[PDB]
């Protein structure tokens, strides 16, 4: 179902939320201030997705996963490991975003196949959002 | 340590964050709109605590817990079981808040004993905050 | 005199101010939040009237009553009444407003008769204000 | 033509506009304030659609229907009947929204078939909007 | 009754609302932008009147007409015929406003006669509003 | 005519505008700052009246006087002899306001007699405005 | 009890509210404007305290006094005899504030003794507030 | 003296103020709205100049002219001229602005010669302002 | 590639940016103010497109053209020729927009064919934007 | 050098900053509130100058003095002896401002002579600023 | 002519606008975010200059260059070559700004010589602006 | 006395104010912009403390030190130190903050001992503030 695509999104984003807080809290170096900031911007966005998506499946008669327990057993995002570097962190969520772009494309496919371009449009937005981030994060590194 | 009091706070608040979203998403009845709203207000506040507290222990040389995994193994808050009632939900977090008031009083005790009224002050604020909520939540029911 | 009409208004509104706070503080039930709010809106309005009217008689050479003592001995609004219901409270100030509409019409009569449509206009405004409230309050009940 | 899909939207929304005012004005009960409010929110949105859609067909060389007379002979929304209940009203427009989701899907079909995903995108938005409302309205009831 | 004066106002304004949208949508010429704008300003105002008036009669125990059907059988405003001119449109609603000034004066008469200067005051405001418009609209032409 | 009452208002206010600037510029003493300010507040208000009134007579088919020349030959306000005192200035415009209250009452009389309570309402507002000022100005002195 | 300390605060502040309005209305002299203003600032603050405190005792299971009648029989603030001086008024509430500082210190003592530094913190704030005012009020005089 | 240059500015601007109101009030045609607006923008600007300049000479020990009487006997700006065209009006103040540019250049000359580039700078600003207007006004015509 | 579609957009928009400034600067007539304004609105929008598009191709691994030199050798928009009329200018960019709608449709085709509805969505937006403008610009003329 | 003129400005303003705080803190009398305020306004302005000037010399390759030590050995402003009068304070900084006008004129001379009208322009602004203050301060006294 | 100085400014700024976008888009490294931002700030400012200057010459009877074609054949700014470094870019526009300071000084010379300190003042501002930037840009490097 | 603790705070903060400006002005490197900014944020905060503390001792009958002269002879903060590194500066005030935490703890001790938890609370706030900064500053380095 599409509800499953969405529910995995919920789980993933929920993980990102915490993971971004971690990086928000543990980042260090001459890029502290700028990165401390960026991550808060990112988890704020993550929180937005969590509610929209949930309310989306909620709008299509689905039941959104709503326990960290479930999130953990369904999310494919690997939580923080600590000790990460400032660059490590940027590198880390950047990969996370990219690995999510694929799951999204797949998600729009099935959404469209289940005659639900509405949900597809929602997903398309997130896709556009992350793609821009990936570029800036990448440019920060490369 | 005080860091432990704070880190349990972080874990508890993190759980509340998700639990409040759950109620935000699953609430029903003629109190929908007003309760759908209130819960969002509450998880927004919860998110504030998560960062202040974390950054507090972070300011006192501690290392904030930052994985849902840890949160789950340390929080004392019961993750939402489904199918609750609108009143059930209100009743539910109301109890959660009250059970937290006690842990807070204890938390200020030790904070003060460890010569740290700063952290105690932080905790005192949350206490005041929840007490008001408990009253309003309670008055909503009783 | 017109000053007497106005001074009774002052007294009445002053009582309403406190009475609305009481209801603001003691209301209970599933209408808590919405009614807790409405009453604050109402006593805020009441406070507005208290100053305009006072400053009105003050603008027409009068001397505004300014002690709770006098208010009590001149206001015709009940007050107190502790164990009141949420509906009881709505029902209560709704009647208070209606009983004030009459005193207002009378007040505009004498204001006009004393060649003071200015004060009449001021009173007319309050009249319009209360009439709308009465309707909403009433619709809330009926 | 697509212009016809849009023009029916215009008519429908125009009806909703008035119908929502009716409910805005005639609603009663302990849900007054909250529902009095919600309906105004809804007719404000309806008014938005009326202008966008009109200006859309206007942008694609069409001529928007612009008389209540025509609206009445083309809209499929059944105007108010009075006597409705607070729940009745919520139940009423909720059904109206759902019956409009179908007409929209159909509308996007033909839009796409006439090589106009632009108009389809416009319609898709309204679809998403109503779907969320339907859920909240529904949750209010069920 | 006064309720009848008001209800005709509601009907008239409701018609103006649509008629102003029509002109908003169909206007053309070097005065497009400025007139496209002005009409939107005007139908926004019209919508304000619709609700105030309705809520007025609603505040005086009346029942506001709330169907386009009734509006059509009671309004005295001519629904826009198409093909008008930019000047034609300005000329058109300008006359509409003037024809309304008379009905208003009459309306205040009866309002006053029925001991209701409140409603008269409401009507007086609209009068003042339209008179200014008529002048500007007129000056635009003459 | 009523146009004559209004046109005298225009002239008077126009004079006040300049006279208030004079006091704004020439005031001195320990009340400088507070009075320097108050006068600017007053001439700003004066400017408001000049336009409303003008546009009022303009709305009732009249032709507003629009030359300082005419203003001078029709206004009854005493231009500012120079060298006044801070108290003198306050005392000065206070008298001007009071002398205008009378002309206003007269103005509303004729407005009403000419079946124009609209203009009367406009004038009524100014009356209310000045009466308050007079009190504050007076209290400043007495 | 602490509830009694708070309830006396409520009563005192309620009296201050009216007493400050009195001074707001009856003040005179070259300090009119500045003092007319200051008092309004003060009674606005007073109103804030009335609600916080009430809602505080309300949060700790207490029942806030809510009738002017009770206020009068419990407040220790001297209602305003009439005819005071501008300086008299400043001198008057300044003393009132100082006499309240003592009751507050006492209030924090018992709050702390009853293991309620929360309420103590609330009271501490008011203390800080008044102390600053006292200085400015004093400096205004001395 | 420089005070004389400035005082003529004051007088001129004062005249412009009224003259712009006249045009604001008597303009007509298809350019009504846009010109009705522009003139108000212009007299608002004029009022700004009147106070800055006055306060400028006031800052350099001068005494600003402050009576319409003096303004009339010193200003070089025409005034009156009733039956003027929309274009006539634009053409009219445009010439007024240009004739002021010359007086300004002269004014900066003497200001500089009297070792007062401060006043010169002030004047320079107005110059720049008017030059832009002249262009737009001109482009409106040509 | 899609990058080529986007890069031509960049070039085109960059040209429009300058061309719109030209019209912004050289426009004349009784439509000056309104058209002077509109063009600034348009080049502001153009600038928006330039950055979004660039950053879009930048997000899809492309390299955005970034020299006026390249813009000139790739854009299909014909720069201004001066001497244009107010109507000429409106007529001019109106055609430019329409000629761009076609290039856009083509652009979405290839975007979709290269499995990139993201970019297609971006382009779709611009399409909708221009279509509305074309209508208003057209209505201004016809 | 010009850097020396600027650096003396920095020192002077730095002294003013503290001196204005002193007056802000020690002022007394019936002018307390208004003067308490004015001084804060002034030291806020002073702080602005300190940074602009510093950053100015910083922009012209200079090195801004940045220690209170240096400020003291170079500033020509008389630190505040204690116990001044309210009028004394006003009189005090007023003289300080005037004594600075001269140093500024001199400063613009050398700035211009060193082919740096940029810095001169900066200084010119401060000059204009202080001149206005001097007048108001003076008018407050005289 | 002065028009020529200004028109070269227009051309130069126009080039800077694009060149700054280039750097905005192609910058990379740990300074990405901060520099990506700064450049946008800079091209925003550049765009401001383009219009002010153009409108300046437009105000002095000149005809502003308005084609990228002309810009290219008259600007002295080197269009970005690709592959620069983050530092390279900063170094690059920093030099551009400095090379512009000289052309500006020359520009004010001739402006002054042609009796046009107005335009000189305009140019002086830009000078001040760039000088500050150069310092910050420089400090970023050195 | 407590006044002495506070007065040292005043002196210290006053020094910090200047010292932070120095760093604000002399910082260099790839961290320029971000550090140039941070320091301004810090001295703005410092200025806040200077006034609160002063006004605090002022509220407790004390007399705040108010001359740079005294500041210098009582502050324990270094100052000067010209050729400092970007990191050096961060390292520098970070140590300053930490050395202030100790003086603050001591300060709260004596405040509490002198029965003044009010002042203690004020100090507690600053403590919390600095502790957070120290962490961020530290994380920036380590
Ligand atoms: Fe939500
Ligand atoms: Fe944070
Ligand atoms: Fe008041
Ligand atoms: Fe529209
Ligand atoms: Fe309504
Ligand atoms: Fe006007
Ligand atoms: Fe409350
Ligand atoms: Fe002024
Ligand atoms: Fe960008
Ligand atoms: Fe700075
Ligand atoms: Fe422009
Ligand atoms: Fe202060």
């Amino acid at each position: 179902q599409v509800i499953e695509v969405l529910n995995k999104q919920v789980a993933d984003w929920s993980v990102l939320f915490t993971k971004l807080h971690n990086f928000h809290w543990y980042v260090k170096g001459p890029q502290f201030f700028t990165l401390h900031e960026k991550f808060e911007e990112l988890y704020t966005e993550s929180a937005t997705h969590i509610d929209e998506i949930a309310e989306r499946i909620l709008a299509i008669g689905g039941k959104p996963v709503a326990t960290m327990k479930e999130y953990l057993e369904i999310s494919s995002i690997q939580e923080a490991a600590y000790g990460e570097t400032a660059e490590g962190m940027v590198e880390a969520i950047m990969k996370d975003y990219e690995m999510m772009l694929v799951e999204l494309k797949k998600g729009m496919e099935i959404a469209q196949n289940s005659d639900d371009e509405m949900t597809s449009d929602l997903l398309l937005g997130i896709y556009t959002e992350l793609e821009k981030h990936a570029w800036m994060l990448r440019a920060f590194l490369n």
